[PDB]
């Protein structure tokens, strides 16, 4: 039997970051993660401010941001606190442990100083998680493992997926869930976030495949939808965000009771 | 029957970037790629200048560089031309096509404006290559696909590896080879670069596993060794570079005739 996000937030094994996330989801009635896939800091900040009330999470690709500075991240954190959402840097760490720990803590981006969550590919094996955790645990951060991908020809299937789940179970002090197309783990302490989501059928020219919030949350058992162009490419991004929020929320409520 | 690097450089299907690489290798008698895994721009530049004559390639993690600017990359290019080596940004693109193309061209790093080669994970499926190629082909750049990893518990094995090779064959206009632990493709137009290389047996604390140049080039059929700490952590990095160059070169010559 399924538990609400409010109840999952209180589970004995829950990670502090997941708990915070689960409580604001319940509070705000949102399971929408905005993929803020933009290249200007002013658009990112105007989107985070305007859409902040509608989202549980803001997902960034900081290496696209033409005018990144740490001060932009300071501003984004202010918005994140004001409106109550997490910040998720979609960096997809996918190197050896020794390398990823420097990528996570250092360089120009100082990802770990502002990102509540990051993600990693499990291909390098479990050293990728061990490496990130040496920076991440002291900073009280969490990590998502990419168990499945939305894109055409994805190799993240079968035993690869089983292996991402195992890696997650075995690093539960730092790993809080998955990027996947569906529920991959039966343990309610793990979050499932699903990208490749649009209201209408379709894809793009570069291998992206879309499914609807009702399919993803309702039929496939995921918890959160990640949506980029479905919102960002709309004229009214607030209204688009609201239409995604309400679809994912109701899909959730319907799966629950 | 094996061909020299000079002869491979002239093969009908050879990529222009591979050709340039193969010719300077032969010219300089080096198949060593330095992994310049440092956080200061001045150390990177002093290493590239001092070690430039000993290497065919300089591999960077620009997102570790505490004081990155594009001007540092201008300086590195000057050294690369002066001493004749390629620059390889080890970014491990591992997202959907639409995302990777922005990561490759834009943001603060403008990777494609200075990097002769980049690499990518094949997990997202072939859209990761299609996405990079839309930036990379106009800029006359090449890409390496990660077919195998050196680290403990790596999932890049079996059919995953077979799939990286297929992806490579089918994008030969942009993909010039592989990061692997061994020869994975029988086609001499593809380069094999192998990391996880040290003179002495061992590893690190975060899942890295080492093999020697003779094992890697000589027994396993690779073309180029990538070496980080084996050189960078030595007192005399020039002498260390020379000891790696001469091991990899002779291993090559011995496999040849
Ligand atoms: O399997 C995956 C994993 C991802 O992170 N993503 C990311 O999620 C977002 C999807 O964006 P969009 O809704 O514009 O297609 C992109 O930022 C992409 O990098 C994905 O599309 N598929
Ligand atoms: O399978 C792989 C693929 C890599 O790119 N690398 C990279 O190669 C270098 C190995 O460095 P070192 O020689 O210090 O262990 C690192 O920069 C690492 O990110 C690797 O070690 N193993």
């Amino acid at each position: 039997k399924e538990l609400s996000f409010g109840a999952r937030a209180e589970l004995p094994r829950i990670h502090p970051v997941a708990s915070k996330l689960l409580r604001l989801m319940q509070k705000k009635e949102t399971n929408l993660c905005l993929s803020a896939d933009v290249s200007l800091a002013r658009e990112l900040l105007q989107l985070a401010d305007a859409l902040g009330p509608s989202i549980c999470m803001l997902k960034t690709h900081v290496d696209i941001l033409n005018d990144f500075t740490l001060d932009v991240m300071k501003e984004l954190i202010t918005l994140a606190k004001c409106h109550e959402f997490l910040i998720f840097e979609d960096r997809k760490f996918a190197d050896i442990g020794n390398t990823v720990k420097k990528q996570y803590e250092g360089g120009i981006f100082k990802i770990a100083s502002w990102a509540d969550l990051v993600n990693a590919h499990v291909v390098p094996g479990s050293g990728v998680v061990k490496g990130l955790q040496e920076v991440g645990l002291p900073l009280h951060r969490g990590c998502l493992l990419i168990a499945e991908m939305s894109s055409t020809g994805s190799l993240a299937t079968g035993d690869y997926t089983r292996a991402a789940v195992r890696m997650a179970e075995e690093h539960s002090e730092f790993v809080v869930g998955f990027i996947s197309g569906s529920r991959v783990s039966m343990k309610p302490e793990f979050l499932h976030l699903t990208p490749g989501v649009q209201l209408e059928a379709g894809g793009d020219n570069l291998g992206q495949q879309y499914n609807s919030p009702q399919e993803v949350i309702g039929k496939r058992g995921s918890d959160i939808i990640i949506v980029g162009r479905g919102i960002i490419s709309a004229a009214d991004r607030l209204e688009a965000a609201e239409m995604y929020r309400k679809a994912a929320w109701e899909a959730y409520l319907s799966r629950l009771g």
